[PDB]
């Protein structure tokens, strides 16, 4: 099971870890991907998860978009977790670097409530441009199911814990 996580609330836990390595070790029921609306997994968490699947995540994602069209910002879809998890919940948080509305971050975290337990990154953080301290606050105030947050950067992890 999940190990070495610091407890933040009744249901939110956090660890300084690479979500790829965490997923390979735990093989959770659900791993969250920090997706974009086109499911083009180029960089950040999405690029790293896709690379770990040997591009199988991108092949499945392209078939999903060809059938269904793009997701909405704040929306999600459930696909295979391949070699990382039973399922991957692809969630689209707003990308501040593309000018998207930061109020959609709460809608993005609401997708997590459809799953009892998840391994996840902070949405809209990293290359999506939002303040990770804000993202953690919205996560704690929105998600009611059990969420295990993996924060790649050690210095950001320490700041997130110390300012919580
Ligand atoms: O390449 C990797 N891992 C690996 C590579 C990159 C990341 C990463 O961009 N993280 C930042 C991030 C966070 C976060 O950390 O809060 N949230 C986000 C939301 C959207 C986009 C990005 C982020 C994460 C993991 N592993 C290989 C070597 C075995």
């Amino acid at each position: 099971s999940f190990s070495g996580y610091l407890k933040l609330t009744d249901n939110v836990y956090i660890k300084n870890a690479d979500i790829v390595e965490e997923a390979k070790k735990v093989k959770p029921t659900v791993v969250v991907n920090a997706a974009n609306v086109y499911l083009k997994h180029g960089g950040g968490v999405a690029g790293a998860l896709n690379k770990a699947t040997n591009n199988a995540m991108q092949v499945e994602s392209d078939d999903y978009i060809a059938t269904n069209g793009p997701l909405k910002v704040g929306g999600s879809c459930v696909l295979s977790g391949h070699n990382l998890a039973k399922h991957c919940l692809h969630v689209v948080g707003p990308n501040v670097n593309k000018g998207e509305d930061i109020q959609l971050l709460k809608s993005a975290y609401e997708n997590f409530n459809q799953h009892e337990v998840l391994l996840a990154p902070l949405l809209s953080a990293g290359i999506f441009g939002a303040d990770p301290i804000h993202s953690l606050r919205v996560c704690v105030d929105t998600v009611r199911t059990n969420v295990y947050l993996a924060v790649f950067d050690k210095n950001l992890y320490d700041k997130l814990v110390s300012s919580f």
